[PDB]
DNA sequence: CGGCCTACG
DNA sequence: CGTAG
DNA sequence: GCCG
């Protein structure tokens, strides 16, 4: 009916019950900065449902069956048809602690943890940080210079623009080898926080030791504002008209035997891919990541050449990237 | 009861 | 701990 | 919070 999995059914970019999801979103977040992964995953699981429905909900009455609606998830979409506002959702959203713990956590480098021990000392805005620089990382301290900068969204301009420099290094760096825009932008989006670029290269092993490589020459080029192995999360200097805007970037070498699970996770949503790994081992006993597939019993790793050999070997029909935005 | 994705930096 | 989708 |  609406299969309970978000990786079971097509989630489109535009829907039709924003109103409804960004309130348990809201939820979703707030149980977050409490400590409850658990909470969160319910309140994202049933905002994500509405997504996928055809039809905005207009009545209670269209939340039966529905998986992931109980008791909580059904009352507060009954306040927001009845009320147009959510009672619980107003109290978070206007609470010193959801503000404050939102402002930390979309720091780069501060998670809720850091952010709610931030919290419990008193500290309450991004100043109050900047106060104390010897309580902060070096990745931190990068994310509070450039947090205006970072707060711009990203549009697709940026992200050619970024793709051209990347692929330049890429080639500089080992000739043959691709770039591939990946993340939000990959499922259709317009704009976004970062932009995500997964690098391969087609002869098995190639690709060894090219990430420095890149970063390097990135960074003889005066690109790099920060960076900190095969996953980096780097700041650019993106040239503006004169002048610059940094940018985060995330860069990412696979081989080409795991470049398929690569191109799959990095692609997301991120509840799109943690429902699809939780599908594949709870439904099928298969172990699933951005490096393979693996089945436990044989001890055999799945080969793939496509993503669309990865949701057939997990029974799941095919779903293209701009359906995966649960 | 107890799980909730599963990695890398 | 942070990062990622 | 919901569900296997
Ligand atoms: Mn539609
Ligand atoms: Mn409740
Ligand atoms: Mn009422
Ligand atoms: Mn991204
Ligand atoms: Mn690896
Ligand atoms: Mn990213
Ligand atoms: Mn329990
Ligand atoms: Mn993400
Ligand atoms: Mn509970
Ligand atoms: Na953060």
């Amino acid at each position: 009916w609406m299969p309970a999995y978000a990786c079971q059914r097509p989630t489109p970019l535009t829907h039709h019950n924003t109103g409804l999801s960004e309130a348990l979103e809201i939820l979703a977040e707030a149980a977050g900065f409490e400590g409850s992964e658990g909470r969160l995953l319910t309140f994202c699981r049933a905002a994500s449902v509405l997504k996928a429905l055809p039809s905005p909900v207009t009545t209670l009455s269209q939340l039966q069956g529905l998986p992931h609606f109980g008791e909580h998830s059904s009352r507060v979409v009954q306040e927001l048809l009845e009320h147009g506002v959510c009672e619980e959702v107003e109290r978070v959203r206007r609470s010193e602690r959801y503000q404050t713990m939102k402002l930390f956590t979309q720091i780069f480098g501060v998670g809720v943890k850091t952010a709610d021990r931030w919290y419990r000392e008193g500290l309450r805005t991004l100043d109050d940080l900047r106060e104390q620089p010897q309580k902060l990382t070096q990745q931190q301290k990068a994310g509070l210079q450039h947090h205006q900068d970072l707060s711009t969204p990203v549009l697709r301009s940026d992200v050619d623009a970024l793709q051209q420099v990347v692929e330049e290094a890429v080639g500089q760096a080992l000739p043959g080898a691709t770039v591939t825009l990946t993340g939000g932008f990959r499922r259709g989006k317009l704009q976004g926080h970062d932009v995500d670029f997964l690098i391969t290269h087609p002869k098995e092993g190639q690709e060894a030791g090219l990430l420095p490589r890149v970063m390097c020459r990135l960074q003889d080029q005066g690109l790099i504002l920060y960076h900190q192995f095969e996953r980096s999360f780097c700041i650019f200097r993106l040239p503006q008209p004169g002048s610059w805007k940094a940018v985060r970037v995330d860069l990412v070498v696979a081989p080409v035997s795991q470049f398929p699970f690569a191109l799959l996770g990095w692609t997301g949503s991120d509840l799109f891919q943690r429902e699809l790994r939780r599908f594949s081992r709870k439904e099928k006993g298969l172990w699933l990541n951005s490096h393979g597939l693996f089945d436990p019993e044989q001890k055999t790793f799945f080969q793939a050449a496509s993503e669309e050999d990865i949701f057939r070997h997990l029974g799941l029909e095919y779903l293209p990237p701009e359906q995966r935005n649960a």
